């Protein structure tokens, strides 16, 4: 059996709740028909976003949304998605490329919809194409009490007082899609765009800068020395990809070797972050940069006969234990990670939501973001673990656990089984409680490996009590199902 030993008299941090963050790009489905609909629309919805959809994300707890992309966002020039909506600039593409683009969706639209969410607004601005002039009018349309030519537009676009906003990246992916820059490059241009996005009224900024591709460490080291004291944060991107580029792999009905390749790369997050942070520890020892982690999960090949440009793929049990496996990954690393933004909310790689007409579905990732919702800005706990290991020569850990105590005093233990072929058994051994605790538990696995939700079939995979362990004086002893992720409450009496 694994073994856990939880120290809960011993905090090792807070797990910032933005960890859970989501990220939507004008792209495919995404935004048009995944989230807007229109006002007028026959799917039932509140001022031009479907209701279902937005149930769902509230019940989630969306933290943070990450708008209008990754490479989108280097392309956009925000203006064209504000005005009288039935005005604003269309582009059509009636080639397969699928290019239909009414700006419909702009900033009063993206921030009226982080309002329905309760989440916070993240804005990424264009330095690839954009001007500098341009992204501070940006922030100065959004966040100016003031009278000016821009705080007067957004005034009669319908909105009297400035909008709080504090998350703001300069340039998404400026290495490749956002102007194919050398680090030194952007590092410059950084600088000089931040320079004029002010803190106007009661609001502050908190700039992100572009950061890594994958191991890309140069980059890293780069923006630290060259840019570090013009920043709150630094990004990094990193797609679980099975297969090479060219042939990424299947969504479903893929083989044992993808299940086991898939997972291993996903774990290597925890060497990226690693070692990402230990060079930005080099020149910010204080750790005042936040790490974040803003594009992240699995890209396969898109679903057969569908268009490759629009991303649309499937999403099982595997995507659940990557999901799970990497915000554990995020949790060890919460001293200096403190956002991440899985790609894609709705249609679009690993989403938690995919949706056709009227009908729509949650993913089995959605189902590890609600049940993984209770570590949101909780506290970390001080875990020491010896985990049996599984896959090929025991590449792979069998388990993956992490601890963590809410607000409310109740400690939550969530585990993954990384094995699809048998259980796993752990014992936890819970030490600093002061009292007794009761546990109940849930569980999310599946008897296919690569079980997923269907329109016709939407709760194919969905969490279900979990009452395999025995609670006996302060050892819980727990048998895991077959490729599963699974949450344990433990109530203080």
């Amino acid at each position: 059996a694994s073994r856990v030993v939880v120290n809960a008299d011993r905090v090792k941090g807070t797990i910032n709740r933005n960890i859970y963050g989501h990220f939507s790009e004008h792209l495919g489905r995404c935004i048009y028909e995944g989230l807007w609909v229109g006002e007028d629309s026959p799917i039932p919805n509140t001022n031009g976003i479907r209701n279902d959809v937005l149930e769902a994300l509230k019940q989630m707890k969306i933290p943070v949304l990450r708008w209008p992309g990754g490479c989108f966002a280097d392309e956009y020039h925000w203006k064209d998605g504000v005005g009288p909506r039935e005005k604003r600039k269309r582009m059509v593409n009636t080639h397969w490329g699928g290019v239909i683009e009414n700006n419909h969706f702009g900033t009063h639209e993206f921030m009226m919809l982080c309002e329905l969410l309760g989440c916070e607004p993240y804005i990424s601005g264009n330095v690839g194409s954009g001007t500098v002039q341009e992204m501070s009018e940006w922030v100065e349309y959004i966040t100016f009490d003031g009278e000016s030519p821009m705080a007067n537009w957004r005034r009669e676009n319908g909105r009297e007082k400035p909008w709080r906003i504090k998350y703001w990246g300069v340039g998404n992916e400026n290495w490749g899609c956002g102007g194919n820059m050398r680090a030194e490059y952007y590092a410059d241009l950084y600088r000089q765009f931040q320079t004029y996005l002010r803190n106007y009224g009661d609001n502050k900024l908190h700039k992100i800068a572009c950061g890594a591709n994958t191991a890309d460490y140069h980059w890293t080291e780069v923006l630290m020395k060259q840019a570090a004291p013009f920043m709150h944060g630094l990004s990094l991107h990193y797609y679980t990809v099975p297969g090479p580029w060219e042939k990424k792999g299947p969504a479903t009905g893929f083989t044992t070797d993808e299940w086991w390749v898939t997972l291993k790369k996903a774990l290597f997050m925890d060497r990226l972050v690693t070692k990402h942070s230990a060079i930005m520890d080099v020149y910010d020892p204080d750790k005042r940069i936040d790490l974040i982690v803003d594009e992240w999960g699995t890209w396969y090949d898109v679903e057969p006969g569908t268009n490759p440009g629009f991303l649309y793929q499937q999403n099982s049990i595997r995507d659940a234990l990557v999901a799970g496996a990497t915000l554990h990954i995020f949790h060890r690393h919460c001293d200096r990670v403190r956002m991440a933004n899985i790609a894609q909310l709705v249609n679009v790689l690993q989403s938690v939501i995919l949706t056709e007409g009227e009908r729509m579905l949650l993913t089995p990732t959605y189902h590890v973001f609600n049940m993984f919702k209770v570590h949101q800005d909780a506290e970390l706990l001080d875990t020491w673990e010896s985990v049996e290991r599984t896959g090929p020569e025991g590449e792979l850990p069998k388990v993956s656990v992490s601890a963590s105590r809410a607000a409310d005093g109740k400690i939550h233990i969530s585990l993954c089984n990384l094995d699809f072929e048998t259980g796993a058994s752990v014992d936890i051994e819970l030490r600093g409680l002061n009292g007794g605790v009761s546990a109940t538990g849930t569980t999310l696995t599946s008897g296919r490996i690569d079980g997923h939700n269907t329109f016709d079939e939407p709760e194919r995979v969905k969490p279900a009590p979990f009452r395999d362990f025995k609670l006996e004086g302060g050892h819980l002893n727990a048998s895991l199902p077959p490729m599963s992720v699974t949450v344990l409450e433990l109530t203080a009496g």
